[PDB]
């Protein structure tokens, strides 16, 4: 439950989290989309689905403390219990990162979930998928086919971390109560 | 010149209003949308002209004095010289009417825009327009003729304001100097 989820430009991964909640595939409902960028389409996705969304461009704001200082203020009123990144695209800082650790989470190419944190690796992965390079290279493909492993394991991971089933212990990710180890995946011992 | 406008659904008002400043006629910008209603399409037209949307739903804040306190909190970031309802259909606090004195505004359909002086959305009116009704006009053919009257209306008396022609002085009305009418009218007579 309590998902808040911050994005920059279009929603493909955003999309895939509010149908997943929606058939109840996560134990949990987007409580608010937030984007550094009007334009955004994402937002437009989020007020299709009917969910409160934020843009906070920052230029309106005299500095990046002054910023995030805000960002997480209206990102808190919230009461997040995942602030789930799916595509935001801002330099992340000591305070956001610190403020949401272990409730925070990113995706990111080849397509990998992880933690984020302040650690030099930038927290323990969660979950891995690999596609292939595979022929069929209708050029374009290329991106879309890692588009495909995206909207089908950041949902199963939010999914659950929702029924308390992945927790971060000690810069360390955990799956159903043991130790995932450097890359992670599925039916755990 | 620092606009912000409230919405709460279609916003075609919103948008004569970003035409307005847009095409120069209002000396003045819009800088945030906010409204209490998570689908209102006046959020996309918000986004597709570039202004940063916020939107705070009353569900989402426990007592209807933390709402208000919030959705002041972050209209205050963009340092509003006029607040400018447009459609928001919310039953406002005293806090929130008395903070924003009489920089606050509000359109209402028979078309008369005035300044929101009181909590039960009372003040002194600015501007009448009065549209003819005809033999056969239909509930539809009414509403829009209206709603045309809104849009050349509003914008106008928003360009006496942000031009400083446009004050309010205990309760009362002023263009340059005299004390409006009830009525409101602009020039004598």
């Amino acid at each position: 439950m309590n998902i808040v989820v911050l994005i920059s430009g279009n929603g493909s991964n955003l999309q895939a989290i509010i149908d997943a909640c929606k058939t109840n595939k996560i134990k949990g409902t987007v409580r608010a989309v937030f984007s550094n960028k009007a334009d955004a389409f994402g937002l437009e996705r989020a007020r299709q689905a009917g969910i409160a969304t934020h843009t906070l461009i920052a230029s309106a704001f005299d500095s990046r403390e002054a910023y995030d200082r805000e960002l997480i203020h209206e990102i808190d009123m919230y009461a997040p219990d995942v602030v789930v990144l799916a595509g935001f695209m801002r330099i992340l800082s000591p305070a956001f990162v610190s403020h949401y650790a272990g409730r925070l989470l990113n995706i990111h190419p080849g397509t990998s979930v992880h933690f984020v944190t302040d650690e030099l690796d930038g927290g323990p992965v969660i979950l891995q998928a690999k596609v292939p390079v595979f022929a069929g290279d209708s050029e374009d493909d290329i991106t879309a086919r890692v588009q495909t492993q995206e909207h089908a394991i950041y949902p199963l991971v939010i999914s659950w971390f929702a029924d308390g089933r992945l927790k971060m212990h000690e810069n360390a990710a955990w799956l159903d109560g043991q130790r995932l180890p450097p890359q992670g995946y599925a039916a755990d011992e």
